[PDB]
């Protein structure tokens, strides 16, 4: 069911990163990096167990999880969280909670792009992939 989601994935769009990070409190130097930095981003299957990795020349990360399953993560800006992650409208929903606070990664599929919308507060960042062969 997650399928089409699977592959490698390059940044080529990104709106609003800025607001995002400085609504979880990315200090400005992080900021001015990040917004100069191009993942890619890794998803694969193994059975049930997703693997996202998101490669950079700044930070790295990895994740392992299974679907609707809670698990612990520890994001690129260091926040420990509780993380689960589910199909939802087609939707790769992925949400994480800390401290009474919340954020959602919400990945979609839109004529072949991946096309990532993370919310924080009130900031709505959008960040787009193409597919790498
Ligand atoms: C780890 C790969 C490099 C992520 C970008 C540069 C580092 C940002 C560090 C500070 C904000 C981290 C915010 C949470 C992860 C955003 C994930 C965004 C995405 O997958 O496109």
């Amino acid at each position: 069911m997650v399928d089409a989601f699977l592959g490698t994935w390059k940044l080529v769009d990104s709106k609003n990163f800025d607001d995002y990070m400085k609504s979880l409190g990315v200090g400005f130097a992080t900021r001015q990096v990040a917004s100069m930095t191009k993942p890619t981003t890794i998803i694969e299957k193994n059975g049930d167990i997703l693997t996202l990795k998101t490669h950079s020349t700044f930070k790295n990360t990895e994740i392992s999880f299974k679907l609707g399953v809670e698990f612990d993560e520890t994001t690129a800006d260091d926040r420990k969280v509780k993380s689960i992650v589910t199909l939802d409208g087609g939707k790769l929903v992925h949400l994480q909670k800390w401290d009474g606070q919340e954020t959602t990664l919400v990945r979609e599929l839109i004529d072949g792009k991946l096309i990532l919308t993370l919310t924080h507060g009130t900031a709505v960042c959008t960040r787009t992939y193409e597919k790498e062969a």
